[PDB]
């Protein structure tokens, strides 16, 4: 519980942690929907949704917009998710 | 804002990131063989191979002995899945 705070420390300074605001295109939809890591290599952490912060989202729940879905992967992944929408 | 991530972690008290380390029970066994967050609703973030990172990590590999999984998730979810092992 505080060598896994570390490893989290250390692996969100070596790979890229985003925020990343839902489009009109993908509200309604749910993130096995637009099945994300199979189409991107990418992994939802975690929705802000207004003031209230969803983590490990049930991946069949319906994104509303304005949600701020929080994305690790590759840069060269992300890029591709955040203009894909 | 990986660290919103991390500060609701730190005042939630019902959610936890937790580490554990792949058994031979798990060794030979994919995350999509033991289908983990279909299941029990467990975001694998990551897994520490050596002392290194893999992100996203490729549901169809067959995890290794030694493998450390980082798991976000509800207590009982974490909890639940670590009894079954
Ligand atoms: N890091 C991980 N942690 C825990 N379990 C994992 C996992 N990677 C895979 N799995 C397990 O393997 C199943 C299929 O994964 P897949 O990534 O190919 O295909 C996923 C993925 O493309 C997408 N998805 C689901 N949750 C996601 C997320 N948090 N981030 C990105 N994509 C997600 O929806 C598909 C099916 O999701 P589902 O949960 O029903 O079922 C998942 C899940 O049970």
């Amino acid at each position: 519980a505080s060598a896994s705070v570390l490893d989290y420390l250390e692996l969100a300074d070596e790979h890229s942690i985003v925020e990343l605001k839902a489009t009109e295109k993908m509200a309604g939809q749910s993130i096995i929907d637009l099945d994300i890591r199979a189409q991107y290599g990418i992994n939802i952490i975690a929705i802000k949704r207004g003031k209230e912060f969803i983590i490990s989202p049930n991946p069949n729940i319906n994104l509303e917009i304005g949600d701020i879905l929080i994305m690790i992967g590759h840069d060269n992944d992300l890029n591709r998710f955040e203009k894909n929408i």
